[PDB]
């Protein structure tokens, strides 16, 4: 076991109030003994996933709830268990956003929600509308100042422009077969940032330090950013507002709501002390405060303080721009919907693709999970049972049948040929149960892993699991099909996801195997 025993080590983000914390801590180690050290590491959230894996990483991590779903999904978080008392201290609200299959898997901090910030000084009037940016830049531009400037290398901050006329991730349960990130609402809002960059008013290689900078130096009359940024343009001494975001089409722009979460490590020997730093010492009114003091949380889900800090405008302004949102999603393909849409902004702005080029590539790596099992698990049940499923693929679904019909066609002749071989390999693998089931994966990825790509060794991986299928069926161990093709759709699409959309993903298969 990696992670050491008897002490706290703390996962934040470097836009946050991470010396506050630390403050938090202090009174921790004052009270307890017990030494709590805060980090906020570069792409926590990339590296959480990889070290929590290996039983390694923090005692806790901070990040919006948008990603949790995904680590609990991995088993990578201990189950939350506070008592009603503690619960009815904070919004039920912020609790939905951590729930996930009907379980607390993090504890709730603060609701985070972009609002539009400007400079009173160079725009007593911020616009109301995204279409007059163009006119006010020009008019801005003629005093050696800018309309606007917001981090254009993460997909956060340019996603409410994107949602204004219909844009959405995962229609609304959540409905992952219903993904708008190639809508009509969703062209039109990458469309306009394309074309204000084009236009010269914003800059492809703009991010969030250069934005920050141009604003906090009056450089810039409008910024796109969060509550922690107020804290450094406070030091500025900019004369700045917090408004409703700009509408697009004549609707609001509806920004992505995070819930600034904290989350135990389930492979963490002080889950008790991690439980006991986060309700009686973090999420207290001294608590917040000191991490508030730091960097702005916006509207914290402590009711108690909550209820001090609604008096300031600003967070007025966070939880109208809220309202107009939508709480993000916290189910596990959130991070293959963010990596796919931050690839098409950043091509869309710098002109490697166009809007449309770059939309459709990334409504097809949002897709690729749910569009890969369906593929997958109706073939190996299908194989196992010898009967097809009679259910309809649905509205997007006239790529999974023509691809379950070139996987049939091209796949059945793989199980034919290879018999001798597979049996061979199913003996020498002990499969028996959804225990034996867990170790394959291992295999697959090891065998999968380090091989030239080609849709023939997709095929081979695929027509061997139909021939495992076929054996749990066999020995009454059908329930370990669908996690098999939940294994194999893994392994596939997480060491394969940059090749499977340079290739049309299912529709290049199709194609490859057209005769
Ligand atoms: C967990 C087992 C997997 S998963 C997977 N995915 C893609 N390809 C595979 O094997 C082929 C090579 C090959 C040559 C002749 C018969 C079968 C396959 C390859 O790597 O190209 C495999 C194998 C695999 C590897 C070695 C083997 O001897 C057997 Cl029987 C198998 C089933
Ligand atoms: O940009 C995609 C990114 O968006 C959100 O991350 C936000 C985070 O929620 C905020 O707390 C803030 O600090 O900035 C981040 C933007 O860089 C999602 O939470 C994150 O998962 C996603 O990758």
């Amino acid at each position: 076991m990696k992670i050491e025993e008897g002490k706290l080590v703390i996962w934040i983000n470097g836009d946050k109030g991470y010396n506050g914390l630390a403050e938090v801590g202090k009174k921790f180690e004052k009270d307890t003994g017990i030494k709590v050290t805060v980090e906020h590491p570069d792409k926590l959230e990339e590296k959480f996933p990889q070290v929590a894996a290996t039983g390694d990483g923090p005692d806790i991590i901070f990040w919006a709830h948008d990603r949790f779903g995904g680590y609990a999904q991995s088993g990578l978080l201990a189950e939350i268990t506070p008592d009603k008392a503690f619960q009815d201290k904070l919004y039920p609200f912020t609790w939905d956003a951590v729930r996930y299959n009907g379980k607390l898997i993090a504890y709730p901090i603060a609701v985070e929600a972009l609002s539009l910030i400007y400079n009173k000084d160079l725009l007593p009037n911020p616009p109301k509308t995204w279409e007059e940016i163009p006119a006010l830049d020009k008019e801005l531009k003629a005093k050696g100042k800018s309309a606007l400037m917001f981090n254009l290398q993460e997909p956060y901050f340019t996603w409410p422009l994107i949602a204004a006329d219909g844009g959405y991730a995962f229609k609304y349960k959540y409905d992952i077969k219903d993904v708008g990130v190639d809508n009509a609402g969703a062209k039109a809002g990458l469309t306009f940032l394309v074309d204000l960059i084009k236009n010269k008013h914003m800059n492809a290689d703009t991010d969030y330090s250069i934005a920050e900078a141009a604003f906090n130096k009056g450089e810039t009359a409008m910024t796109i950013n969060g509550p922690w940024a107020w804290s450094n343009i406070d030091t500025s001494a900019v004369n700045y507002g917090v408004t409703v975001l700009p509408t697009f089409k004549g609707q609001p722009s509806k920004p992505f709501v995070g819930v600034l979460s904290a989350g135990i490590n389930a492979a963490s020997p002080n889950k008790e002390l991690a439980k006991e730093f986060l309700e009686n010492y973090l999420l207290t009114d001294e608590g917040l405060e000191a991490v508030n003091k730091d960097k702005p949380l916006g509207a914290v889900a402590l009711k108690s303080y909550e209820e001090e800090l609604a008096k300031d405008p600003r967070i007025a302004a966070t939880m109208e721009n809220a309202q107009k949102g939508e709480i993000m999603p916290n189910i596990p393909q959130m991070s293959a919907f963010w990596y796919a849409v931050r690839t098409a902004v950043i091509n869309a702005a710098s002109g490697r693709q166009t809007v449309d080029e770059a939309l459709k590539d990334a409504q097809t790596g949002s897709e690729l999970y749910r569009q890969s099992l369906e593929i997958i698990s109706r073939y190996l049940r299908e194989q196992a049972t010898g009967a097809a499923d009679t259910a309809p693929m649905g509205a997007s679904g006239a790529t999974s049948r023509k691809a379950l019909e070139t996987l049939r066609r091209v796949g059945d002749g793989v199980q034919r040929n290879h018999e001798t071989a597979f049996q061979g390999m199913l003996r020498k693998l002990d499969i028996k149960n959804e225990d034996d089931v867990k170790s394959l994966s291992r295999v697959m990825i090891h065998v999968f892993s380090d091989g030239v790509t080609n849709w023939g060794r997709i095929v081979t991986l695929i027509s061997f699991g139909a021939f495992v299928a076929k054996h749990l069926k066999t020995i009454n161990q059908e329930s370990c099909i669908e996690p098999l093709a939940e294994s194999i759709t893994d392994v596939l699409v997480r060491t394969k996801r940059d090749w499977l959309v340079k290739q049309r993903g299912w529709d290049g298969f199709v194609e490859f195997f057209h005769v």
